């Protein structure tokens, strides 16, 4: 059910679109989430797809976290996709604005090995501060599965297509 997708490699495709509207037109099984390690969804790609659940996510975060603590940076975990997906799987890739280590960027993709399709944003991109054509090629080198990837911004879509 995925359309207008680009192909860029045997499994990762990618288009111009907002996530919170291909997730409601999707209903994928698999919805990644750009979360922070204590599933705070406050902007960004988690503060969209938390306000599209009408603040839902954001409660059932709340549990998870007082249940398990924090996630590490590179880390996951699976929870419910309320109204946008059957499941949302919280990646946490690392924040450049707050200093972290861009070589868990690799770490933070190898965690969507363990769906067989997804949809998704470009990892540490966006507020996270990355360069979102690294982003993009650390994706292509580590993911294996079937990977659909929303980007929002035009001009950056158009970009990350020319250069790849
Ligand atoms: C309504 N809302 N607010 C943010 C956001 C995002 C979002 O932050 N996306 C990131 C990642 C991406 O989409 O490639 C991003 C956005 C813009 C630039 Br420029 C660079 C990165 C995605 C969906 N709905 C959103």
């Amino acid at each position: 059910s995925f359309s207008g997708y680009l192909k860029l490699t045997d499994n990762v495709y990618i288009k111009n679109a907002d996530i919170v509207e291909e997730a409601k037109k999707v209903k994928p099984t698999v919805v990644v989430n750009a979360a922070n390690v204590y599933l705070k969804h406050g902007g960004g790609v988690a503060g969209a797809l938390n306000k599209a659940t009408n603040n839902a996510m954001q409660v059932e975060s709340d549990d998870y976290i007082a249940t398990n603590g924090p996630l590490k940076v590179g880390g996951s975990c699976v929870l419910s996709g309320h109204n946008l997906a059957k499941h949302c799987l919280h990646v946490v890739g690392p924040n450049v604005n707050k200093g972290e280590d861009i070589q868990l960027l690799k770490s933070a993709y190898e965690n969507f090995n363990q769906h067989e399709v997804l949809l998704a944003p470009l990892l540490s991109a966006g507020i996270f501060g990355a360069d979102p054509i690294h982003s993009l090629r650390v994706c292509v080198d580590t993911v294996r599965t079937n990977v659909y990837l929303a980007v929002f911004d035009k001009n950056l879509y158009d970009k990350l297509v020319s250069s790849f």
